[PDB]
């Protein structure tokens, strides 16, 4: 549960790929 979805956008984490 490291990946987070921005407000409206959904992208991978910088360190948690």
């Amino acid at each position: 549960r490291c990946k987070t979805c921005s407000k409206g956008r959904c992208r991978p984490k910088p360190n948690c790929g």
